[PDB]
């Protein structure tokens, strides 16, 4: 585990400087640099933040060596690059970060397309947040083996969602897919979700949803569908209008119609 003694040792060799600030530790890599490659914030056994400023993936050599942070709950990686075709878990391993419950990877400088390999050796993760302003295509295998995952947030201007994205992810409790550019939803995307309580599909580009999309969401408590250009023509909006009327208590905010602006829940489709 990383402490005051481990922090003191770093300020002798000169590779990286450590400073005991408040109840945590601020690590600057390289030490004495105006614009450091790494800015680490370590609050022992609780939280570890990695503030990056890399021109290329090669700069990961500037990371503190022989560092043994140990067990940490939350890991926040801001502006960091994917270490090529190597898992993000390697950066965690190099720093001695053991069994993280949460991982937040926010970066507009990824350098490449996020693959299943970047998320490898992270099957024990409970919470995962991946944010990028850049146009990102998500593969179907990306979240495989992430079976212990209960919270997932993906804000990446994603246009299409692969159908087998949540294949063998039954422990999921919360999904945040807000402020993406999603036009569609696959038919059996939320098939095996017996533990999902919260689902956020707001601020997307959804005109419709396939019939029965939320029927297998038995544990659902909250749902966000607002700020979507919902096509409220019948019989297309029937399932969603009926579902949002029956599960009005679950709806957070109000999903409105493209033309009128009337809540989707207030639309009553006829039978023909
Ligand atoms: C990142 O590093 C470059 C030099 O490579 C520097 O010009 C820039 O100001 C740095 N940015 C931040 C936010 O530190
Ligand atoms: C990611 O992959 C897609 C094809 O699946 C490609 O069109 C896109 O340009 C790639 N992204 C980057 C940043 O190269």
């Amino acid at each position: 585990s990383f402490g005051r003694d481990a922090c003191s040792e770093m300020s002798i060799d000169g590779l990286c400087q450590c400073a005991p600030i408040m109840s945590e530790y601020e690590i600057i890599c390289p030490a004495n640099a105006e614009n450091p490659t790494f800015r680490l914030t370590i609050q022992p056994k609780d939280y570890v933040q990695i503030m990056c400023n890399l021109t290329d993936t090669t700069d990961y050599q500037q990371l503190p060596k022989k560092l043994r942070i140990g067990e940490v709950d939350r890991v926040q990686m801001r502006r960091c690059m994917l270490p090529g075709h190597t898992p993000i878990a390697s950066i965690l391993d190099y720093l001695g970060i053991v069994s993280p419950t949460t991982l937040i990877f926010e970066s507009d400088n990824l350098g490449m397309n996020i693959t299943r390999q970047h998320l490898d050796r992270l099957h024990g993760l409970k919470r995962f947040r991946f944010t990028t302003r850049r146009l990102t295509h998500i593969p179907a295998n990306l979240l495989t083996d992430m079976r212990n995952l209960s919270h997932l947030e993906l804000r990446a201007n994603i246009e299409e969602m692969p159908s087998h994205l949540f294949d063998d992810l039954e422990n999921l409790e919360s999904i945040e897919f807000g402020s993406n550019k999603l036009r569609q939803m696959p038919r059996g995307i939320f098939g095996k979700m017996p533990k999902l309580k919260q689902l956020n599909l707001a601020s997307n580009q959804l005109k419709s949803v396939p019939d029965g999309i939320f029927d297998r969401l038995t544990s659902l408590q909250k749902i966000w569908l607002h700020t979507n250009p919902w096509d409220c023509s019948c019989p297309r909006i029937d399932y969603l209008s009926r579902w949002l009327n029956k599960n009005s208590q679950k709806e957070q905010g109000s999903a409105k119609c493209s033309g009128s602006g009337k809540p989707v829940r207030s639309i009553i489709c006829p039978t023909t």
